[PDB]
């Protein structure tokens, strides 16, 4: 395997781990994260 | 024209309205929003 995780690399199974980790943030922290994500997708392209 | 600055100081106010609207979403919906932003910033740039 690729590491401690049993899942294959580069597959869309990262989305379940992203929802798993996102739920752990406080209300201010999830807002700071989503804002930091939003400004990146605006400055790209 | 020159690339600097990437934007003027004007119209930074979208960020405060983005925080204001992000706080209104349910636990599942704020994660769907952040995931929709994440897959875009991974495909872009």
């Amino acid at each position: 395997g690729p590491g401690s995780m049993n899942k294959p690399t580069s597959s869309d199974g990262w989305k379940d781990d992203y929802l798993s980790r996102l739920s752990r943030l406080s209300k201010n922290q999830l807002m700071a994260l989503a804002l930091k994500l939003k400004q990146q997708q605006l400055e790209q392209g």
